[PDB]
Parts: C-alpha cells; structure tokens; sequence
C-alpha cells in the first residue's frame, strides 16, 4: 500500500520547509530521499555517484541555476526522469518544463494522493521506456495450456 | 470493436441536465455503463453510501454546491477513484486547482467524442496499473506463476 | 535499438521537418514527411498507414495543424503529436479538443522528443489491443482463468 519502495528520490527545493515537507510525505510511504537545497547542490550530488531513481525539482530555486538549467546539467551527466514542482501553471514556466522533461510536473499544492501517485506513475514509465518476447512466452502458454487441457477431457 | 460493452461504470458529475445527458450518451455509445449526479453532493453520497464508479468525470463548476475540485477532495477521503476533470477552457487557474486534486487531468467540454473515450480509456487503465502495482501484482509476476503452474501440470502425465 | 514504427512528419518548414526527421532516423523509426495537411490526409486515404503523426499545430495556406487532425480522425484512429511553440491557453485547448495523445514543444531536447514518441506509440498501441481485446492484460486473465479451473479440477 505504501511499503517499502527501493526507489530512492531527490529533492531540490531551495525552500527548507517545502523540501522537508516532501521528503516527509515520500519518507512515509516507502521511498528513500536526499535534499539539495541549490540545484548546483544537485548536480554535485548526481556527479559524485549517487543516482537516485527519481528527481523532485522546483522550477524556482532563486538566485543560481533554476529548475530548468540543473535538468539540463543533470541530463550531461545521466538519463533519471525529472518531475518538476511549481507553484503555478503559467504558459512560460509549463513550456519550460515541458522542454526539459518528459515526465510532468506535481504542484506544490498537490495533495497527498496527489504526489505520491504521480511519483509512482513517473518511476513506472521511465522503467517501461528502458526495453516483443512478451507475445511469444504468452503464445506458448497459450497452446502449452490447450495441449495439456484437452488431455483431462 | 472500440464501441463494444465496456463493462465499466461511469459517474459524471455535472450540473447542467443537457451536459450531462450528452456526455452519457456518448459514453453509452462506447459501451459503458453510466450514472448521473447533478450536483457533488449527490456525487460523494453516491460513495460514501457504497456506490462505486470505476471513474469519475468531473465538472469544475457545479453551480450553487461544491465545486468540483471540494467534491474531488471529499471523494478522496472516501476512495481513490480516478477523478478526471470536465473544463470549458484551460486558464492557468483552473489548471492549478485541477492538478492539485486529481493525477488523472481533464477534458475538454469541446473534445471530440473520440477524444473523450481514448481519454477515459486511458484513465481507466491507468488506475488499473496502479492498483495492480500498489498489490504486488505486476504483469510478470503473473507469467512466473502461470509458467511455473504448467510445468508442475505438465509432469502430471506418467 | 531499431524500431519497425513509421512516423509521419506533417511539417509546412522543410528545414523543421528535416530537421525533426534526422533524429527519428537516429534512433530507427521509418519517416516520411508532408508538406501539407491535404498530403497527409490523402496518405493515410491512399491506404499508408504510419504508427504516429508528429503534426504541427500550424501549416501552410491550407489546412491547419487542428483541421488536419480533425480529417484524420474521420478515417482512422491514428496518435496524432502536436508540434507547437507556445503553450498559450487557446492553442492547448485546440490541441486538448482533438487530440489524446498531447504534444512536444518545438525547442524540447533531443531527449524529450524521443521519449515522447515512445510513450504515444506505446499507448496507442495499449488502446488498440484493449479495444480488440488482444491486450496482455486480458489475455493473462484468460489463461489465468482457465488455468485456474484447470488445476482445480486437477485437484480432485
Ligand atoms: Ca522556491
Ligand atoms: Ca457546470
């Protein structure tokens, strides 16, 4: 329901309290989490070989590199799915998101249910896009099953 | 083929009679099965009394009640029906209340009906995705057992 | 990895549509580009279906990105990916009216476009099997089903 997940989850949220927030929320329901409070923080992180399976990144992270630059610096170095914070949803900031990642973006004002599901969706989809012999196993099953059920007519 | 028996149910939650009744249409059409509530207040009675839809759509704007992002919240306490969002239009404000009630978006009033039913369908099987993995139950898993079962069956045969 | 998915570029700009069709290339998707909404619509009359059309909302003197889509859905179920600049309110609900399976900014990364094209061949292809029911979520509980009755008879 929410056991214990392996995934472990990045957040870079320049905001003390809106980043221990989230990482309570995600804490509670089984994923293991860092903070960066700078996304420069975040790429020092990443390139000193902790990858985590998933980013949580706010598109304001004030006076240095922004949500968008350290997506684009964390994309030189790996290829981890990036799920944008915002506070709002205004045309430019959702083109910027939408040029980064693929994966979407969880308002800060989200519920619970909210965030937590659209993280499980997000880890989901980046693991189906890392791979057909599926149809074939199913296939012989298929058969392998009529082969034995006729037998015990 | 795409308009055969769905064997689904479908909660629209809506307060124009019109509306309402030409979105059950179309979704009849499609081969599902569909309940009307004109207001969110006879939407969260509607479960919270045991009736369970497999999804819900949702207007924002629900007259002189609960809108429809309030409604969303009580269902939420009730259940985690997939809720998608009815919306005339996509200002940054609607968008954000939508977003922050409801992981499986919206549609637009002025979709086309081929629109409508790939988006529910997409919801539907979304929710079952989830459900499936919030159980353990992912779709290969299944294949070990079944493969597993036939090999036990097999050597059944002297 | 070489993909046998077809993608359809339907691209007023020679320069973008190329553009675009070099990194499907890379990446081993079969491209065949239209400079207009009328061509692509008589491609897919003429009988050539593609898996995916990458349209942008805006084309030539002819018909848009949003009336091309609309002659589509008329023959055929196809994804259809709207290319777009601007994510303004008016152009996202054009797009939202017409299309399930949203879009990609003309300036996304190299790795945003792929992936894009990845999930909507993907999806598409979950809501073909599902409407025809050859999908492998029902076809396991199919076999589980019946497997189930199988081995219970077994037992006994
Ligand atoms: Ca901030
Ligand atoms: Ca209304």
């Amino acid at each position: 329901a929410m056991s214990l997940k392996d995934k472990k989850i990045l957040i870079v949220e320049d905001s003390k309290f809106q980043a221990k927030t989230i990482a309570n929320i995600l804490n509670k329901y089984g994923y293991t989490v860092e903070i960066a409070l700078t996304g420069e923080a975040a790429v020092e992180k990443v390139s000193g070989g902790w990858y985590p399976d998933l980013i949580l990144m706010d598109i304001e992270l004030g006076e240095g590199m922004d949500g968008v630059q350290t997506a684009l610096a964390i994309q030189q170095i790996s290829e981890l799915p990036v799920v944008f914070l915002t506070a709002h949803t205004e045309p430019a900031v959702v083109e910027k998101i939408r040029s980064v990642t693929a994966y979407g973006y969880v308002m800060k004002s989200a519920t619970e249910q909210v965030l937590i599901t659209i993280v499980e969706m997000a880890l989901r989809l980046y693991e189906a896009n890392v791979h057909s012999d599926q149809d074939s196993r199913l296939k012989a099953i298929e058969r392998e099953l009529e082969v034995l059920t006729n037998y015990v007519m």
